[PDB]
């Protein structure tokens, strides 16, 4: 009954999707491809995690396979995704978590080796994009190549849904203060396409472009063209925050806003959108599996139509859990 | 050159003194700090993790601190009232401690025979200035005055240009702020401000700030039209303001760029910077601007609703302003 | 006569909170009272519940009827600056953990006896109290000793390793560096530290050399090494976990594989839980929340020759030490 | 002044260039990087998170990089053997890419008409030099050489003074070293060196290093008598050496201080520094010494067994030594 899954790119997201799948039992990981991490290295990289701690389970190399909690995983080492024998390994869905194959054309290479469906762990220029709790019911069986959007979109869209559903968003500008990621550099280094992203990640606050707010208008079509934003990368290793400045169509007191977010967090968006009035800081959300946790005490309203709302997200662990949730929902529809 | 005294030799005290000797706009003659003896003052002024070693000379001679060959008198006097300023020849005096922010508690410097007191911080009830915005509203009647905060000094110059040209209907500000001395290394006690106790290396920390409201006190027309909040992040210096605002008259982003650029080259030269370069925070380390507009970092949704980004070295910009203020108060004497 | 000793904690800080956490996790002692004039009851709930380094408390914690209630156990809360005025006896606290950092002499720590505590355990080195390292000299504790010290995090890392090396090969002389995480004594940005100037400098920006008596202290808990060790520290910008680097000359020849064998044997037997052993390609975060006093890193050390070696051992300076405070108190209880 | 080509405009190539223009000791006339276009070189050279904005001018002009008014020929060759150094007039080439560290690979620059190559890293086969210690062993027969590492350049000058005066029987070195470009921001792949893949911001990371053993090549009397290891820690620049050594002759700590201080003022001036100040790592940012002995930080167990501490700006000290080595080579012809 559980869908069998293959992971392309055993990185932060590849490893934590694997970790999430084994922790939740919602899907079964049967194959991993990563040309830059051999089998014995995968054991080490999966077992020890600077951010989320040692894996709670067993991992070893046995008979040329990676065995997680007694479950053997076929390991591939292919640079070219069209050459990965997913079908032979029994992988039905492929998580595409390399960062380099994000178009439907590129991600579609996995169909050549026998995958049935591909879930891109990032925004896509052209794939249908999903955020669990917001538009995952728009998924249908005709969609072989889909995107789970970004961490930032998965934080903003559940909050935006609640605000838009209750009061309407006329227009919104978003900032995300975002943890450093593997794309950044330790010291000033080369990033020919994006100069600021080459600058030393430990030393700097680094402004960066993001399509994450615009993307919310693709997962919530009524908000198409009504949102945009940007990011600052800062020197923390995990956990990020969204700051949405928006104008509301209908007036809302800040306590009205709190009430509808809290109600959504306790009912239909349970496990997706969280709600806190605690005096939280970023490390309080390390390994928190929500997509989005609204911080009641941190936001501020100028008036009943113009507000700044704050939501936290563990950019690694919330998203990884969402990738697994999406695949479980896809499988239920087969 | 007016002759100046400093109460506290903390980051602002030291950096005002540094700015005073580097600019040569004013001239320091006295300092007071109980948690800090003369020999220790030499070391704290000479070496600085953030801004580097002082360019010049500093020594203890005859019980005075001597900077670039200039003797300075050193009080230890635990109570501001008890501060023999006039003795030392301190015309104006900078209140850098920030537990004497009110006008009464900081009136105390008048008791010691000091003429006029520039406070290095927001005040509940004193007249706040920001150079380039409302300093031309200083006349001689004024004693205890405020130079506002670092963040207000970043936000107000940009707000002035944007309001002057397009009108700000309303705005909400975020500052992403480097760590400060009020934060803790590891989770520790901050009983009035619990989030501020949490370890500063490990955390993004949301914080209240009155800086955006305060803009409405130096720019009366923006009173009640701005508020905001902050995030403390684990960098050692240089902060950024993110102002999201709704404009009355429509403005293409290229028009916003044009007016900010004009202002930076003209009347706000030295105060409001303008760049289109692909900058990051450390590029503004020891930059003496109040506010530098980052053209490439900002983003418009439409002609009425825009997000504008401005950098400030929270330590250094402000310190230079406190000196600039005194040079300008000296020309009004 | 004495069963599970009841404990009071003076100073609810990193160590006071994590000793509390260790006591509830291990069950070895019962925390019945806490004193901190800088953290009121509602604030204690928050500071205990959420921890940047070690994560949310796995249990329940709340305030009710003026008590702190942890895992349903009510704890009496005091707010006294002067330790002679804390009513430990009325609250049922028998041993007191003196974890403020400002009462480390037998005379200052002994203030707790005035309010009815029976014994005091100073969570730091002491100029005059008997000092103990679990696994090394705790069996030298006797019930005549009412005020004692559990030494420092660093001494608890070095001593168990120094014991094994000395016992097997003989240490002629040794010099130790500890590369140590930042602590609450340091500053976020350059600020005043009148007696220790370097310690005022910004903790996030700098490597900061600091004196430490931790190596010299090993010669007090292992008398045969008296005057044979000393060392120093560098503070670096990590929030927790530290490492000891011991360079020593050995009396008998020791191949590195022999050193590894005897450490592994000690870690598996008499020093189990105290001294660990690994050959894994570890880094500091791998020991976050690790309860060992000392984990020998086989791959990180290096021998110049059979008599001159550099040995590396990791320690969670918060969590290893806090567990050791609990362990020592339960040992003390067993000897009443 | 000898004319110099720089292969690779990473951190070393950039700071060698900066050292060259700052000191004036050599004339940079060409730079090769296949990966980094001219406009991007301007940006990478002008702005530096660690050392600040370049003190001077830099611009693109007529297809050349122009620094302080000096045009520099820019190449974009993947294959070192194809770089036309001769046509650009580059006599010596600094091989700073990190991937051409053997004599076979480094020697490709000679095919394009370079006369000598200086590898800005340890080499498995090129002779290694440390200025102040064995640079007088350089001779005109040596067409391809190495300037060793930043750590060897720190340890060797201190080891030389101690050995010369007291004799080193045996020594073990630890270096607590700032992060570098080879590390990762979060846990990532490093297949030959698993610990070095782990997040550099989060971790103390132990690493093997031949830097201490290498001292036995530049000081042959110490062959087999020194080794050590490194800890990478989350600071962005400046490192420190901790040398634990047994001495043949007795030495009071105060005798150690005297001989290091004399060395710092005489033959090793500018190379080996000496301080009794209460320094921390940031006090050495942009310091051009190879090695600064920290008198206050070290400790003696006895007259024969000591721990000595010496700071080094791994970037700036080393880059200045590459320039100084080239000036010394130029002095021989
Ligand atoms: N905070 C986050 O990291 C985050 C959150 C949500 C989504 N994502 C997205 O998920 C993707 C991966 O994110 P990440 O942080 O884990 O980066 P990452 O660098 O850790 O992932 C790359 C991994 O895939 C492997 N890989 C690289 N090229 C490959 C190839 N050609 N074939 C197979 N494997 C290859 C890498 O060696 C590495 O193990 C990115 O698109 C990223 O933006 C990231
Ligand atoms: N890595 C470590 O933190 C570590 C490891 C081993 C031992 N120790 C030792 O344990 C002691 C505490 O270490 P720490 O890191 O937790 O420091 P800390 O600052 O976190 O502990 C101080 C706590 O006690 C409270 N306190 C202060 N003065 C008090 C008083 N007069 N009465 C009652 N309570 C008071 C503080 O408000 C604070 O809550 C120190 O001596 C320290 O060196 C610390
Ligand atoms: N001893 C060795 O065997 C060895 C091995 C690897 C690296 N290294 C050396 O690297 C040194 C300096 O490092 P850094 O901190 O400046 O690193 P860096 O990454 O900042 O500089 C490397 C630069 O070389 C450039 N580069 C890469 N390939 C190139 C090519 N084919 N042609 C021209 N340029 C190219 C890159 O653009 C990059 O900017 C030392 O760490 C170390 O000595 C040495
Ligand atoms: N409105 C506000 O936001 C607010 C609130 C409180 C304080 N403050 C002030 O506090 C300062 C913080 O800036 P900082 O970086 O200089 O902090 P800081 O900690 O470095 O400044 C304190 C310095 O003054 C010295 N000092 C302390 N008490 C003193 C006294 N009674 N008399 C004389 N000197 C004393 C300190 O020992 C220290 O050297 C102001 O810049 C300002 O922020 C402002
Ligand atoms: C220094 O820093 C060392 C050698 C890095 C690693 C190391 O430290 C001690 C022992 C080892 C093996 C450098 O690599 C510098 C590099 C950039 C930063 C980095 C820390 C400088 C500028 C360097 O010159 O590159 C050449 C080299 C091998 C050494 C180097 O100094
Ligand atoms: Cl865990
Ligand atoms: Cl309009
Ligand atoms: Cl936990
Ligand atoms: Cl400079
Ligand atoms: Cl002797
Ligand atoms: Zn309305
Ligand atoms: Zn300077
Ligand atoms: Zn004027
Ligand atoms: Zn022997
Ligand atoms: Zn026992
Ligand atoms: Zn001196
Ligand atoms: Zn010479």
């Amino acid at each position: 009954g559980k869908v069998k899954v293959g992971v392309n790119g055993f990185g932060r997201i590849g490893r934590l999707v694997t970790r999430a799948a084994f922790n939740s039992g919602k899907v079964d990981i049967v194959a991993i491809n990563d040309p830059f991490i051999d089998l014995n290295y995968m054991v080490y990289m999966f077992q020890y995690d600077s951010t989320h701690g040692k894996f709670h389970g067993t991992v070893k190399a046995e008979n040329g396979k990676l065995v997680i909690n007694g479950n053997p995983i076929t390991i591939f080492q292919e640079r070219d995704p069209s050459k990965i024998k997913w079908g032979d390994a029994g992988a039905e869905y492929v998580v595409e978590s390399t960062g380099v194959f994000t178009t439907m054309e590129k991600a579609g290479a996995h169909l050549q080796g026998g995958a049935k469906r591909v879930i891109i762990s990032a925004p896509s220029a052209d794939a249908p994009m999903f955020v669990m709790g917001v538009n995952h019911e728009k998924y249908d069986n005709s969609l072989k190549i889909i995107s789970n959007a970004s961490c930032t979109t998965n934080c903003l869209a559940p909050l935006a849904k609640v605000i838009h559903d209750n009061f309407g968003i006329v227009e919104g500008l978003m900032t995300t203060v975002h943890a450093i990621t593997a794309t950044q550099k330790t010291v000033d280094g080369p990033s020919g396409k994006l100069w600021r992203d080459g600058r030393g990640a430990l030393q700097n606050i680094i402004p960066a472009s993001t399509g994450a707010a615009k993307a919310v208008g693709k997962v919530i079509p009524e908000l198409n063209g009504k949102l945009t934003g940007m990011a600052f990368r800062v020197p923390t290793a995990n956990v990020s925050v969204v700051d949405l400045t928006c104008r509301l169509e209908k007036p809302a007191k800040y306590d009205d806003i709190k009430k509808v977010v809290k109600q959504a967090s306790e009912g239909p968006l349970k496990g997706i959108l969280g709600y806190t009035e605690h005096q939280v800081v970023s490390s309080d959300f390390n390994s928190d599996t929500h997509s989005s946790t609204f911080d009641a005490g941190a936001g501020i309203a100028l008036n009943d139509h113009f507000v700044k709302l704050i939501s936290w997200y563990d950019n690694e662990f919330g998203y990884s859990n969402r990738v697994v949730d999406l695949m479980a929902h896809m499988a239920s529809k087969e």
